[PDB]
């Protein structure tokens, strides 16, 4: 049986992927870049703050301006999330965490976000997590597998005996290359038809994770 579940945060635990999108789009338009629409944003889901900004820019600025722009977007995003609360936890997620703990299955965060710990606190979820993989500690971020490897290590479980939950293209690839089993949430048109994909997080039940692990 799998022995850990490795959670992305934005777009898996709560709807903060939407706020990242809105914040990056606002930033891009301030600098005259209008190509950050929902489709383009699929390239920013799961991707580090600096890599995200660079993807937008590739659509040159000084190093000083680059630093200011990343900070500006983060400052806006951090304002946007101040009122996040337990009511914002996505359907199924709180019960999944409870069921995993009752069944002695480890729970680790594998989020790119420096805002992850703040968000877990806002949602009263910190106590469910056996570990939070600090994204600033890994040499490489998504789609590199490092963060999922680190999350699994932090709870003493092999990636091959873990399930990873993700809403992003980059993150699904990261899970695949870690050895963990991905279950994506979102549209197959965005996330592919080669792994198990559910349309919303109500489908993330321990029963279903078992159903998938067995198949
Ligand atoms: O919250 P940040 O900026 O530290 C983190 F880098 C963000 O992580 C998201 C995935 O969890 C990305 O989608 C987002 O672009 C990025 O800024
Ligand atoms: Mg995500």
């Amino acid at each position: 049986m799998f022995k850990a579940v490795l959670f992305d945060l934005d777009g898996v635990i709560t709807d903060t992927a939407e706020y990242h999108f809105r914040a990056w789009k606002a930033l891009a338009e301030e600098i005259g870049i209008n190509g950050v629409d929902r489709q383009f944003n699929e390239q920013l889901k799961g991707v580090s703050r600096e890599d995200s900004l660079q993807k937008i820019l590739d659509l040159k600025v000084s190093a000083e301006e680059f630093k200011e722009l990343a900070k500006r977007k983060n400052d806006n995003y951090v304002k946007m999330i101040q009122d996040v609360s337990p009511a914002d936890v996505y359907p199924g997620i709180l019960q999944l965490l409870k069921d995993l703990r009752s069944n002695k299955i480890k729970i680790a965060l594998a989020s790119a976000s420096k805002n992850g710990p703040f968000l877990l606190e806002r949602m009263n979820l910190t106590g469910y997590f056996d570990a939070i993989a600090d994204p600033a500690e890994v040499a490489a971020s998504k789609p590199a597998p490092d963060i999922f490897i680190a999350a699994a290590h932090a709870v003493g479980v092999a990636p091959s005996e873990s399930i990873g939950l993700e809403d992003s293209q980059a993150g699904i690839q990261a899970i695949k290359d870690s050895g963990a089993l991905p279950i994506g949430v979102g549209r197959p048109e965005d996330l592919g038809d080669d792994i198990v994909i559910v349309p919303d997080t109500s489908h993330y039940t321990l029963e279903f994770l078992k159903e998938v692990w067995l198949q």
